[PDB]
């Protein structure tokens, strides 16, 4: 009752138009970049979120990078982006929803897909935006962020 | 509405780590001012005369907390910890004034104006918790109801 569990970490999504709000979110985690790594790497970029947009995530956090380019695809695929999310708050995020941390998209697999927490809530704090991670279904996997 | 958190978050810690970090009713002073000072034995004599006034100004008013906009340094620091006074240094302008509105405090300029009327008394709460990597202060239990926003809901 008098009690909140779950992640914050002090970030917003990379565009406007991504959904703030989702409930049950299915959440890809990532260590590596979403940016050239213009015809080919144009290519490449697109064949990079189509292996993610395969798995049909709500979220994609990742701890580097994203280009304007990949963003507008995932943008398209309705996916929540977002970018240089630190090493431990990744880690903290993969324990709170049963995420893997991948580095190559093309070797995700719907096991690594977290779908442990069930609220993803980004809001205004003051002059920043802070990420909720919460609605843990392991209470041990989240720590607490409110005791009366 | 039940488990409901209304007040102030910002994302700082104190200047140093062993001054209170939990305080029950806390006497909030607020200042947008320098607790800084700008023969090696005169210039010590003087940064001493100026920052020991500075603190004596603000020490006469009893608060629990100091909260300014510019610095604090370590002489200034060291007085206020002699009279048992939790201090944040670099606070932006816009928290201040969010703390200003939650404790009813006000911001002044010059320590020599403080009086009773300054010192907010309506924030029942503050206290600084680590989220992940990084530290918190949270000034809670707002007296008028009107005056302060959720931050968490349980």
């Amino acid at each position: 009752s008098c009690v909140l569990r779950g992640v914050m970490i002090n970030k917003d999504v990379t565009h406007p138009r991504m959904r703030r709000y989702i409930k049950n979110p299915r959440i890809v985690l990532l260590d590596s970049s979403l940016e050239y790594k213009l015809q080919m790497e144009e290519e490449y970029i697109h064949q990079l979120c189509e292996d993610i947009i395969q798995l049909k995530p709500d979220v994609v956090i990742t701890e580097k990078g994203i280009s304007d380019l990949a963003q507008h695809y995932l943008m398209r695929a309705n996916v929540t982006a977002i970018r240089r999310v630190r090493k431990t708050d990744n880690n903290r995020i993969a324990r709170a929803c049963g995420a893997r941390i991948v580095s190559r998209p093309e070797e995700l697999r719907e096991d690594d897909v977290g779908t442990g927490a069930g609220l993803l809530e980004i809001k205004k704090i003051g002059d920043e935006y802070f990420t909720f991670i919460t609605d843990c279904k392991d209470p041990k996997a989240c720590t607490i962020l409110l005791r009366g």
